């Protein structure tokens, strides 16, 4: 019937399909002008920061912004392409181009969960009437971004060791 | 003769065996405790910090601290292993290993060299006055942490389309 690498091929597809709206309509919104969005999403976007207390989007700090930028030039091009290759599956071409998006993306959300994690959000600090206070609220910024480091890491692991795509 | 991609191996040598002791003995003072380095060496790190200007040594943001925990737990212990297997040559298990550290190594410098080029160090910022405000002081610092973006771009580019390692 189904394998269990082609059921994870199917998965990594609908990361990387679901990954074009999300960054496009959202993560972006932080980087790009905002008159490019219309009136609704810039309101669906302050739902998201309103409701899960996300100090980063709102206020983007230069090396937050600077990995914005990353995601614009290098992962988002990326995305339709290795959507592809793991729905249609036998593609080895993406090989290193999947480890090279795995590592970047990885080391990209280590300082941002290291800021949710552990740093202030009250006054005295950049972030001003914004960040999460307690460690509930902390904890629940931080499932919202540790996908977009589980699954970067699940298909380095993947790419490195199967014999299909070496 | 000798050959530029024998030299660039020589030269990618002496990088990742020159980077130990610039990790051990400079990078890693602001995560490690200050009594396990001498006065001397202390007081060297302290020279650095006044004369250029660098504001993220001292007083490490979490940001760029999660990155010097990366330095120590990952690039550390792999840059003797790159080092012996570039002297040698012809070494094919390392390209995977290279490529993953290159990348690793590009993305934690785009925040870096973004925040030194664009970010506000006065003395109104959480970087409480320490760091470059002229165009030649911000040179003067990405000078010496340019090297460490451009070494593992040329590493990354070597690695992926060179049949000796293939
Ligand atoms: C034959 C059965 C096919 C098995 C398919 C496995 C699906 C794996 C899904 C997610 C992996 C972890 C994601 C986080
Ligand atoms: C490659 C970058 C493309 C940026 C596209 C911004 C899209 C934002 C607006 C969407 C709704 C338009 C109606
Ligand atoms: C299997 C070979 C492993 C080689 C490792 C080289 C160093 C990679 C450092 C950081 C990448 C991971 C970031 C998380
Ligand atoms: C800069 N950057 C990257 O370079 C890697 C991918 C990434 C990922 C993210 C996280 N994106 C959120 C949390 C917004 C996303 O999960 C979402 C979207 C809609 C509804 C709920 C959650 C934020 C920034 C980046
Ligand atoms: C976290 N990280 C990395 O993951 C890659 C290597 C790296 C490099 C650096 C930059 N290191 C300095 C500027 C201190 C070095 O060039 C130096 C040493 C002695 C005298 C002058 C300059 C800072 C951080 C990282």
């Amino acid at each position: 019937t189904l394998g269990a690498r082609r059921g994870l091929e199917w998965f990594l597809g609908f990361y990387f399909l679901s990954h074009i709206p999300i960054t496009l309509l959202m993560d972006l919104q932080g980087v790009l002008p905002r008159d490019l969005y219309p009136v609704e999403l810039r309101n669906l976007q302050q739902w998201y920061i309103e409701e899960f207390k996300d100090p980063l989007l709102q206020t983007p700090p230069a090396w937050f912004k600077s990995f914005l930028f990353c995601e614009l030039v290098f992962q988002l091009p990326f995305f339709p392409i290795a959507a592809y290759a793991f729905f249609k599956g036998g593609c080895k071409w993406i090989r290193t181009p999947a480890i090279i998006y795995s590592v970047h993306t990885m080391t990209t959300l280590i300082p941002i969960l290291s800021t949710l994690l552990l740093d202030d959000f009250s006054k005295a600090s950049h972030f001003r009437g914004q960040g999460p206070k307690t460690f509930q609220e902390r904890l629940f910024l931080i499932s919202v971004y540790i996908p977009y480091f589980l699954i970067p890491l699940i298909l380095l692991l993947f790419m490195v060791r199967n014999p299909y795509y070496k």
